[PDB]
């Protein structure tokens, strides 16, 4: 009955509905823009782990032009979250063996000092700010650079490609596409090199990473290395302005990390529990068997989406759920996801919110919101929620 997305983001606001279900239908039949027939939503953090995380459902059966999707688009299934089991499996360990979290923390003292220069250029232009435009939107980019060892000398052109991406940016035509295939050359190029010669980042361990015998070809370090800068960007630098929002706005919350720094990576994992970024949930999955959940049991062909979200607000797992509480003991969310295909950023996105936040505290004790709350430009958030624009004083 219901079409999905019940409305339209207002601001973090969750539409009122998701509670409503998780206490009355945890799992509820919905009908998605596009595809045919319907879908099960689910709505609870028990249901959402069994979802996200069983052998039994199928991503790879969504490419199926006739499965329920929010973009007129079907999905490319050679696309890693599209990908099911053998070939995932094979894909997750090959990268896996060059995304680790050793590379990721690694990068500390290197994203630290770019944090800090972005913020003394917001310094340098003075007292008002759009943080946006001077933290948010600079800083991912840069930060994936720095990942993949883009030389130092052509990463103003990686910014182009992917700020040439964003919810908009030139809109001319679709000629984005030579935006696309001239930086396709590139990455091309640059795969091809760092195969011959390897070097400490993603792309020379991507060049490198084994598993008993089985490689990974200049095809496959290419579709990652963009798949990776795509994800990243645009998510990242809005989660930038979402956290910032949390924290003024209710500043008292600010001010608990001005007080006590140390509470940062707390914090942060506090704001990805409650912040409600990805605003229709998961990449839709194909129950392949018969999935016994809460309240109803699911059958092999019909899909089903997990709202994060939702599950994160969960009053049977989160004592007062509805509350950001940077205190809490337990907080087993899932805003990256679960199961297979679990953020392969999730490292690299904490990265980025620790030290964002931790150098804006640091740095600007007396950061503050100005221009009216009520006023926001907030993007029309139908994938991703972000803000548009975010004037700071201090
Ligand atoms: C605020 C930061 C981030 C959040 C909240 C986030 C959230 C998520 C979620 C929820 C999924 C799973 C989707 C599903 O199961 O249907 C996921 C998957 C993924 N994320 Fe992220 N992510 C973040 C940052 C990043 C970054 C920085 C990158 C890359 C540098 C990235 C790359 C990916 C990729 C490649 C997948 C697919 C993994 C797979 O299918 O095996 N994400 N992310
Ligand atoms: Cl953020 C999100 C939620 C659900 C599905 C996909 C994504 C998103 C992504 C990642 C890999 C392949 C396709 C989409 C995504 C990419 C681009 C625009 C919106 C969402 N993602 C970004 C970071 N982590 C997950």
């Amino acid at each position: 009955v219901p079409a999905y997305p019940f409305s339209l983001p207002h601001a973090l606001d969750l539409d009122p509905h998701y509670a409503e279900l998780r206490r009355d239908e945890p799992v509820s039949r919905v009908r998605l823009p596009y595809g045919e027939g319907t879908a099960w939503l689910v709505t609870r953090m028990s249901d959402a782990r069994i979802v996200l995380g069983d052998s039994r459902f199928s991503t790879a059966a969504a490419t199926d032009p006739a499965t329920p999707r929010m973009f007129p688009t079907p999905p490319e299934p050679d696309g890693v979250l599209a990908q099911d089991p053998p070939d995932h499996t094979r894909l997750r360990r090959l990268v896996g063996k060059a995304f680790t979290a050793r590379r990721v923390e690694e990068m500390r003292p290197r994203v630290r000092s770019l944090v800090d220069s972005l913020l003394d250029d917001m310094v340098a232009h003075g007292s008002p700010a759009d943080l946006v435009e001077f933290l948010a939107v600079p800083f991912p980019v840069a930060v994936i650079c720095e990942l993949l060892g883009v030389p130092l000398e052509d990463r103003d052109l990686f910014r182009t490609f992917s700020d040439a991406m964003l919810s908009s940016t030139r809109l001319t035509a679709a000629e984005i596409q030579r935006v696309q295939q001239d930086f396709m050359v590139y990455m091309d190029g640059l795969v091809a090199q760092r195969r011959d010669a390897p070097t400490e980042d993603l792309l020379g361990a991507l060049a490198l990473a084994t598993d008993n015998d089985d490689h990974l070809t200049k095809g496959e370090i290419v579709n990652m290395g963009v798949s990776l800068l795509i994800a990243g960007h645009e998510t990242s630098v809005n989660q930038i302005t979402n956290l910032v929002h949390l924290l003024l706005t209710e500043r008292k919350r600010y001010e608990s990390l001005v007080a006590d720094p140390a509470l940062v990576p707390a914090a942060v994992e506090e704001m990805l529990r409650y912040t409600p970024l990805v605003s229709a949930g998961s990449f839709v999955r194909v129950a392949t068997e018969d999935v016994e959940l809460s309240t109803v049991t699911v059958r092999a062909g019909e899909p089903c989406v997990v709202h994060f979200a939702s599950a994160n607000r969960d009053e049977e797992v989160f004592d007062h759920a509805d509350e950001l509480d940077f205190h809490r003991e337990r907080n087993p969310h899932i805003a990256f996801g679960h199961g297979a295909h679990h953020c392969i950023g999730a490292q690299l996105g904490r990265l980025e919110l620790q030290e964002a936040l931790s150098a804006l505290v640091r740095r600007f004790p007396t950061l503050d919101l100005a221009e009216p709350v009520a006023g926001l430009k907030w993007k029309q958030g139908m994938l991703i929620r972000g803000l548009e624009r975010q004037i700071v004083s201090w």
